[PDB]
């Protein structure tokens, strides 16, 4: 009876990750960055998420993780923004970046 196994969003319940699909980009799942609005974001990297809305094309604009572009995630069911896809990149090709405290986690 584990109950630190699933991501949750927040504001709705949806599904969205697993603690298992947490993934040590540059040596660390957890990573601290800021947007050109100034706003400050804890994101940590999963291989795999689910439950998510991409939005649009992917952007290298401001990235965070260098050969990457990435895709606002938004909670597919309440439209909360949980976060990015990141693309384009090198092993791996792929990862989310979800912002840690728009997440519930809990039991499977
Ligand atoms: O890797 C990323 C993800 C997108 C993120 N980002 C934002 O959070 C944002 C808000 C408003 C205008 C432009 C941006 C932007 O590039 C950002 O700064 N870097
Ligand atoms: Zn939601």
């Amino acid at each position: 009876a584990p109950g630190a196994s699933i991501f949750r969003c927040r504001q709705c319940g949806q599904t969205i990750s697993r603690r298992d699909w947490l993934l040590p980009m540059g040596g660390d799942h957890e990573h601290v960055v800021f947007n050109p609005a100034g706003m400050i974001f804890r994101v940590w990297c999963f291989s795999l998420a689910q439950g998510l809305r991409l939005i649009g094309a992917p952007s290298g604009e401001f990235s965070w993780f260098k050969g990457y572009d990435w895709t606002i995630a938004l909670c597919g069911q309440c439209g909360s923004h949980l976060g990015w896809h990141y693309e384009g990149g090198s092993q791996p090709q792929t990862f989310f970046g979800l912002i840690k405290d728009r997440l519930a986690e809990g039991p499977a």
